[PDB]
DNA sequence: TTTTT
DNA sequence: TTTTT
């Protein structure tokens, strides 16, 4: 059973907007961007759209917020999968937030290339708990670097129903060679980052839970 | 308005115990301890009181997990006033668990001096907001470190019903300098580590938020 | 963030 | 962890 947070401090890329589904839900989407300081020291850029739904989405866009706002977003990552339009199944994992709050400080907006603004000093951390979903393999990138890439299934329950995300991380180096034994089934916990590139979870930390 | 995360891996210091109040309520409680490697490379130990109420308390315990057992929890800061037998007003921060799974691997147990073990290589993480509830005052430690002492208030409603928390955090150095304007109201989020000396959020980062 | 000892 | 596009 189920756990999914994920927490950043980052800018609006870019205008937030508001639309509506057809059922009439309102969802509220932005861009969230930011660069983090990873302590070995690493510059880790990374851009997450983060949707609100429902009421909070329509609360979320009376507060009129702009391009470069700095926001702090707690949330959980949202898996779906979906049939293209061209055909063929899609899926993705984005970041669904609960909660939305302006920073009270400007913070220093990095421009990029295609128009758009990142944070300067950002916060990106993922928490999640669920279950392997398949063997893992230990692969190598072209540098060299111990690589696992690991698939769990994190089960939420909420007339009571059941979603089933799936979630991807990425163990690097000695994490991936401590990693290696897990097998389908096995209950897993992973805090890290949460990069583009498709939305991956990369590992800083995993432990194996027991049964 | 509220938000209130701490996570925790640590072991059990010694046996769990379960027990009923006067309306019959099961409260599980455990001492969770362990030792993080704070990457400047400080050990800093902790030792906190988890308890678990209500039905998940006996669930806790049909568990049976023992002295040493190496778990995870998810929980929360939680705040209690009452009046001690001997007369007069007493605080407490404790944390409360919303979850708690066991490890799937032996820890490292350090051994104490009084009888109780603590994981080596542990977690500690907490994340709060809440409204300064008056201005801080800079201090300087007797080898002269900067030193921020922050009280916050965490409102949370839960037939609906208003708590508030009463949360001390402790700022050191240049957080302490870059903190010196807080006022009393000021929104202000805090991540940071959970420590002993009664329980206070050592700081590892603040933000102030908008309003 | 359901709740106390 | 309420929910989709
Ligand atoms: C504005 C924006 C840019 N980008 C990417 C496209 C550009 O190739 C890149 C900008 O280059 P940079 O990362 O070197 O500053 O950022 C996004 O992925 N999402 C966005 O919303
Ligand atoms: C077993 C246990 C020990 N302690 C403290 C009391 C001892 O003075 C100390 C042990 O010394 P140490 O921290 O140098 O190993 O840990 C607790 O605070 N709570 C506990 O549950």
């Amino acid at each position: 059973r189920g756990m999914n947070h994920v927490y950043l401090i980052g800018a609006l890329a870019r205008d937030p907007e508001l639309r509506y589904t057809g059922n009439g839900m309102a969802v509220f989407e932005a861009t969230v961007a930011g660069e983090d300081r990873v302590i070995g020291e690493r510059n880790l850029p990374w851009y997450h759209r983060v949707s609100i739904l429902g009421k909070p989405a329509e609360w979320q866009a009376e507060r009129n917020l702009k391009g470069g706002d700095a926001v702090v977003v707690e949330g959980t990552l949202e898996y779906r999968q979906w049939e293209a339009p061209e055909g063929g199944k899609r899926s993705a994992v984005n970041v669904k937030a609960l909660r939305m709050e302006q920073l009270g400080t400007q913070p220093e907006l990095i421009q990029d290339a295609g128009g758009g603004v990142r944070m300067s000093g950002a916060m990106n951390e993922v928490l999640v708990l669920g279950n392997v979903t398949r063997d893992p393999e230990i692969r190598y990138t072209p540098a060299g670097d111990a690589v696992l890439s690991l698939s769990i299934a994190v089960n939420e329950n909420y007339q009571r129903q059941e979603k089933v995300h799936y979630i991807d991380a990425t163990l690097w180096r000695d994490l991936a060679e401590n990693m290696k034994e897990l097998r389908k089934g096995d209950p897993v916990m992973i805090m890290g980052r949460l990069v583009n590139e498709s939305t991956r979870v990369e590992a800083t930390r995993v432990e194996a839970l027991a049964r």
